[PDB]
């Protein structure tokens, strides 16, 4: 790890990312913001860089546009993340990993995750690139969670199930049944809106 | 600065759950007070630190009351397993209880007497306030405001930038999606007035 | 005379979850048995500790007391990061799982064979019977009673004072609200009988 790191987004989410840095030994943080602080520049010396920006299709864009002007972006993992020796996390891959978040045996996480505080992700499950796995979102054992879905704060999704790519699971519901397709589903049981 | 000794009025299941945080913080002795069921307050005591272990959120704003009438410290009981964002406030000296695996991210802000319950969540910019419990693993999401003596019951979530008026209560489970600026008792998913 | 090796019966995702658990206790060996050629529970297998990582309730208890008989210790796998209060009390060498940030509060009692998931709460004064499953996150208020062989799904809760009855399943997300002496399958915010 470089000593500083560049967190793209002055937000509460950059905030948060930055108190993430500080916990893994960062000494400064240099915020960037095309709209609410200071502007990137492809110029900017290198240093580790950090995309905080909650939304799943703006990060993803940012991801490319900074990748390819040359930045290593890392994985931002707060010290009391338990990570199993079996799972596996994309190295280098802009992934957040916040306090409290538990990955159990065998489980994948693609690059540009979020997964927030305190969430869960069981054995065997497969988290799809740029997804956000939301404050207190739990996915049980075999769940394939597809490429930028957002699952909301306290939402949960049974074993073996499958959300497919794009999706939204709202804030407190509970999926219950195989997704094939896109869709916003909200409830207990979850069901589209 | 903290006493070797603490008191804690309420002796009761909240209070054994006091008693655990204020040995993990480092007090020898904890005495209970109860006025009905054990060993009784009385203004005379020696100025230990205080601390109000009562659930209901009315009662214990009486009790903190009065004890810090008398001139007693009443202080924060917070677990070491808690993270707290260095920009966060807690308040100081406040009777807030902090419990086990809490996290309070950046710039959060909560009030005197305050409960945060084991595993409960307090997302960056909240504001949680004076004498609200929020409950076990319930959980705010960013830029949530949580009005003077709420009660947000177990499990329960609120969406971001809400605002949830004074005395209400979320139902265990509820999952709050809308304002609230009149007060009242919020069940279900989606939340809706009861 | 080290203490190395563990058999751990279940070779599913279950096993792989308590083979880390066992691991993070200091196990240096984990060797794997179910009904399968060259790996089957026999009465003559050399004597190391065993642990039934099985999450089917029935089937749990019947391979728990096949292993008991056979005068074999079936220990508890604990996760160091668990929060265990010093009142609470946790039947010893009794096949309980207990996983990551897993918090069990005052005076609470688990009982042999209980599955306690990742970052379930058990709150204060809580009994959980034989071979229950609180599932992810599922987290029982104060005193609440849970039934022998109970399931409490993914993210479910239970409101203080409550008692389900032996053999009930709380569905993954619900929230009981109500006490249940008659067994059943309870789904939904509120907890309602299927
Ligand atoms: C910082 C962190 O990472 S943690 C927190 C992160 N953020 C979140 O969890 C937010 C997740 N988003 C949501 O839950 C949802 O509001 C969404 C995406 C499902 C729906 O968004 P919108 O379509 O904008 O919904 P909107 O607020 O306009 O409401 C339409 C409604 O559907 C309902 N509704 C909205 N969200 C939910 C929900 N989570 N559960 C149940 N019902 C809901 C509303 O009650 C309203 O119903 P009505 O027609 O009776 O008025
Ligand atoms: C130690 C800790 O901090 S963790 C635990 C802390 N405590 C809690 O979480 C308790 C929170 N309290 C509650 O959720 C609720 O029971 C309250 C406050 C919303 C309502 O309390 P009461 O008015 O006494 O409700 P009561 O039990 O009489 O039930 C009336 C009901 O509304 C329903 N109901 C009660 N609570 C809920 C809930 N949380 N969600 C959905 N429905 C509910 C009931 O099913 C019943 O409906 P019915 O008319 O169909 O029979
Ligand atoms: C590793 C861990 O321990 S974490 C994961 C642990 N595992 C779990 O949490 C699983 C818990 N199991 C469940 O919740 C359940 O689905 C049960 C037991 C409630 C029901 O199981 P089944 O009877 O097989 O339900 P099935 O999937 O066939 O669905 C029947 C229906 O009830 C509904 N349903 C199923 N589960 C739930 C639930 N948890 N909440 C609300 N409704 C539900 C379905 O939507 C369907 O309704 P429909 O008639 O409109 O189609």
């Amino acid at each position: 790890r470089t000593e500083k790191i560049y967190i793209y987004g002055a937000s509460g989410h950059g905030l948060v990312c930055e108190d993430v840095a500080k916990n893994m030994g960062y000494k400064e943080c240099i915020f960037l913001d095309d709209f609410k602080g200071m502007k990137f520049e492809s110029t900017l010396p290198k240093y580790d860089f950090f995309i905080a920006i909650g939304n799943n299709e703006i990060r993803k864009k940012i991801y490319q546009k900074i990748s390819e002007n040359g930045f290593k972006i890392v994985n931002l993992i707060h010290k009391s993340a338990l990570i199993s020796p079996s799972a596996i996390v994309e190295e280098n891959a802009g992934i957040l990993i916040m306090p409290y978040v538990v990955i159990n045996a065998k489980a994948k996480i693609e690059k540009g995750v979020i997964l927030n505080t305190s969430s869960v992700i069981e054995h065997e499950c497969v988290i799809g690139e740029f997804s956000h796995v939301s404050v207190g979102a739990k996915c049980a054992g075999n769940v394939k969670i597809g490429k930028n879905c957002f699952l909301g704060i306290n939402s949960c999704v049974l074993p073996n199930l499958s959300l497919a790519d794009d999706s939204i699971l709202g804030g407190g519901a509970t999926l219950v049944k195989n997704q094939d397709e896109k869709g916003v589903f909200v409830g207990v049981p979850a069901k589209r809106m």
